[PDB]
């Protein structure tokens, strides 16, 4: 049952160590009836200075800092995530990939951020938590599960953990980053020649792509979108995108059969897990699954105007 | 949930620290052998919490464990499971600097910085002695050694196995090592610590059988100690009186010899039915004291 924290780079193993440590300590801390103001200004810090001990995978010397752990544990709770599960998917095997990682099981995403981002998080955290609670966790917004600072070789590195917009099991065959903004966003020649290019607004437009999801899902989604984007506007926030992943069910059935031949449900998902996933309309051309969420909310137009244009472009995304 | 509630914050840090280091060790593989770096090694962690988890721990403190691999191995060679050790330190606060765990299994002794230096000077030879005697000794069993920093002051502690039983009440105590005895001011205490001249003037008979094993062990121990130029140590004797204890259920004079490692049953030819505990203590602060000590303690049984 041991945990070597073996990882490709020393700061990944420090990440694993720190998530493991803080989740254990938290397991020793009772679960409060309510959050109090200073939970939003709180942190935990540890400094480790080992010597000739346990240095197969961890560095002898490192620091780990968790921000407002009572508040992020609460957020995890409101997002339907068990702390044991979170810990396990960070620490049971190395995350794989400023920098962008995924837990080995693709449940969670770990993004390196800047000092300034950490500041943005602190000043919006109370209002964001209040938002999450009055919308019961039903939001296209990023679900923030934890925020850390690692110190390795005297270098500080800030990280935010977030739920994967995409499914942990269904393959993403196409993806767009949409802002709806006035001036042209097409994907690059370098990006378009990549394996899974992140396409942009005008790519989506000039592909003629529509997204048929049918009425009840369309309404749920658009209502989430209105509430979220007005929340962001009132926080005076701009330049966020909607991330759109497309999964082709037929294509994945063929991919799976090809790997299973080389060994010599289908297009169905757990909405409790793949929380941004929607199946295509019962009368849709190709059986598809989409994943749509807002991203990059940390860091001509004003934020109210950003809200308006974003909501219009995303509502016309889908029939 | 393991709230580290304790009389002093230093005991809260000790509980937190043992918990933390044993859990971390459960993630460190048991090596095929100890290596020389293990005898020069330590772990250190500094905690700085701001408005978080302040309910029983200090927000700021430090914890250092000397030579964790060596002491985990000694724990194994003394037949002590790490989870059990952890449980005896962490599950409830130790109690009365000299403490025992709440279950009285282990003693926690506050210790000088020079003692820590003497421990690092004797530890490697002491480990190989524990090896060569397959862990049956009367020497103190060192289970772990820690430096705690709370409120800016350092505090060094050694954890050792209790000489007395963790269940059976001990009635008479003797600290036997120039004549010394107990003092009228110490005499007005609950369980007196009596010395060797008080004893000589607590009549111990264990039979012809156990005496042989016991004194083979003692001679081996104090020969090694003399070879270490260690002197001025004690043999600690405790006497539990069954009939007095009388005046589902454990039995009177009932003990687990795997737990109460030093216990020793009465002989028949003994005026009262007792159980006695014996072990060498206080070896951290010459040959003449090897010979005189051996002679005395054997003519005590
Ligand atoms: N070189 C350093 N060594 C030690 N601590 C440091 C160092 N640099 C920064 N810190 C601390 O680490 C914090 C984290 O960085 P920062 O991104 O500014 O957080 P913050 O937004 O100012 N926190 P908050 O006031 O709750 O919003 C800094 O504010 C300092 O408290
Ligand atoms: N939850 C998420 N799931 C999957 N991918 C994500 C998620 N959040 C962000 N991304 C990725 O983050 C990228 C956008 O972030 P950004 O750093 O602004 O772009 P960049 O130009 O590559 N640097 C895209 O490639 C997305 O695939
Ligand atoms: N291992 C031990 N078990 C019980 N009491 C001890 C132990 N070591 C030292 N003492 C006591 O500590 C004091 C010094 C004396 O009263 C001894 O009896």
């Amino acid at each position: 049952k041991v945990k070597l924290f073996r990882a490709s780079e020393p700061i990944l193993s420090v990440l694993m160590w720190g998530v493991n440590h803080t989740i254990n300590e938290l397991s020793n801390v009772p679960v409060p009836v309510m959050l109090m103001p200073d939970d939003f200004k709180a942190y935990s810090k540890i400094k480790v200075d080992n010597h000739l001990f346990n240095k197969e995978n961890l560095p002898s010397r490192f620091k780990f800092k968790e921000y407002c752990p009572m508040v992020f544990r609460n957020l995890r709770e409101r997002f339907g995530i068990d702390d044991q599960d979170y810990q396990n998917s960070v620490t049971r095997s190395a995350p794989i990939n400023t920098r962008f990682l995924t837990t080995y099981d693709r449940r969670f995403v770990i993004k390196t951020v800047s000092s300034e981002d950490v500041a943005e998080m602190h000043n919006i955290l109370k209002k964001y938590h209040q938002f999450i609670v009055e919308c019961h966790g039903n939001t296209l917004l990023p679900q923030f599960l934890g925020m850390y600072r690692l110190t390795v070789d005297g270098v500080e590195t800030y990280m935010v953990v977030t739920r994967n917009v995409f499914s942990h099991r269904l393959t993403v065959h196409r993806k767009y980053d949409l802002k709806g903004s006035t001036v042209a966003r097409e994907a690059s020649d370098k990006e378009k020649a990549k394996d899974l290019p992140t396409f942009k607004d005008n790519d989506f437009l000039n592909e003629g792509q529509k997204l048929h999801v049918g009425e009840e899902s369309k309404k749920n989604f658009l209502e989430k979108l209105k509430r979220d984007v007005e929340f962001l506007a009132q926080l005076k926030i701009m330049d966020y995108s909607l991330l759109v992943g497309i999964h082709d069910v037929d294509r994945a059935e063929q991919e799976e059969m090809e790997v299973e031949e080389r060994a010599e449900g289908p297009g169905e998902f757990d909405p409790s897990v793949d929380v941004y996933a929607m199946k295509s309309h019962e009368s849709s051309p190709k059986k598809e699954v989409y994943f749509m969420a807002i991203i990059d909310i940390l860091t001509t137009v004003n934020p109210e105007q950003y809200s308006k244009r974003f909501n219009e472009f995303m509502s016309n995304i889908l029939t």
